[PDB]
């Protein structure tokens, strides 16, 4: 339907400024970050589910999944983990300050590899090193569907999701891609920066390919 | 949104009846007329840009492209060809009576092998060879995307689409597989009917694999 507009914090909108123009070089290691936020929210809904086990039955399956969609040139990477509410996509990811934030951009000026961003808890915005846009799609059993969506700039919009596949629970990172890196697009580059940087994954990776019949 | 309820012309009952249940053997032939169908409609659609290209812009690739999901036994043949409306699912697809049903019907009380069915305008019907439910989701240029679906029962229901990914144009079939039939969710057992039926398509025909990274 219609859509909400919010501000990002000031600081926010700095980082994701430094990443989206500066780093170069390590760019890859934005999949490692994604990975392992998909892990961590596949650690979230298993943990939970010790206690109270009927929240696995909104997709009993537990995965980390990568589909390439060479055509619109996107990268999505999708789990079936715990998925964030309207108000988590609204304060966790934009409008409240995040701790590590202004302490990494402090690093990152003074030497330190990007590659380092996820030990200061910002590291889903790593994915600007690659991509231009994202769409966050997300399910939590708490709350309908939602679509958080950022282009770098100052503000994101959130909407409620009557336009995308249903996942039945869980979070759908879609980045559409800059042109310099549509490397990501393709099977045996994403097989091995999966292979360098996560080899210690409790979860299936699965690979999405589209092949021609002959 | 809410859905509205229709109850199929009689004879289509009929005929849905003899397929789901009777027929056994040449199974297979499902997918050479669900092929055909996507072909005839890519078809359409590009014979009518020839004189209208505008109508390309929805979707600029032309396409037939399968996906099995395993998870759901369920197996999608999409087409990016002219697509549905609402008015034309509700009529050709059950309330108007097809012209061949019920020659169709008595041609195979007869003697005659279910591959005919296509020659006799109605071979759509053939997924009920190895599925007992189908959604059939559309979207024409000229109209909403909308979700047909039939269980092979006497009545089938139509309803606006706010539930699954948004395609810019054309069709989806999404099959719910029969227990006895999941052979149809493996690469090979496509790859197999598709060179032994289809050999003759203009269009690429793209397979949708998922492998997981090891
Ligand atoms: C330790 O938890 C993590 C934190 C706190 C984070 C806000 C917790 C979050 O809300 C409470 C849920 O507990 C958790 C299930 C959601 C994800 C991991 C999402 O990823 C998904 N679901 O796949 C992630 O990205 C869409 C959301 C924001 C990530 C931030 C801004 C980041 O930069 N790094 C972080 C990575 C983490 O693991 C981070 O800050
Ligand atoms: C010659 O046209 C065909 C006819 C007339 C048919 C109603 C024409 C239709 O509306 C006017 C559109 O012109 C055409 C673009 C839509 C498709 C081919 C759909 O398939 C898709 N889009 O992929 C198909 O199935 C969802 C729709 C009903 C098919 C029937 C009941 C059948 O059993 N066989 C038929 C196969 C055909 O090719 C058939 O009767």
């Amino acid at each position: 339907m219609a859509s909400e507009t919010f501000e990002f914090q000031a600081e926010i909108t700095q980082l994701m400024s430094l990443i989206i123009n500066t780093v170069y070089s390590n760019k890859e290691i934005f999949l490692r970050e994604l990975i392992s936020n998909a892990s961590d929210a596949l650690d979230k809904i298993r943990y939970k589910s010790l206690s109270d086990p009927k929240q696995l039955e909104t997709e009993p399956d537990l995965f980390i999944r990568i589909t390439p969609k060479p055509e619109q040139k996107v990268l999505e990477i999708r789990d079936s983990g715990i998925g964030m509410t309207k108000a988590g996509l609204i304060n966790l990811l934009g409008t409240i300050a995040k701790s590590g934030t202004k302490a990494f951009m402090e690093a990152l000026s003074a030497g330190a590899d990007v590659s380092m961003i996820g030990q200061f808890g910002v590291g889903f915005y790593s994915l600007f090193l690659v991509a231009d846009r994202v769409q966050v799609i997300s399910k939590s059993n708490d709350d309908e569907q939602y679509i958080w969506e950022s282009n770098a700039g100052g503000s994101f919009t959130v909407t409620l999701d009557e336009v995308n596949e249903r996942i039945g629970r869980g979070t759908i990172l879609r980045l559409f891609l800059k042109d310099d890196q549509l490397e990501y697009l393709e099977e045996k580059r994403i097989k091995e920066v999966i292979k360098r940087h996560s080899e210690f994954v409790a979860y299936p990776i699965q690979l999405v390919v589209t092949k021609e019949v002959e």
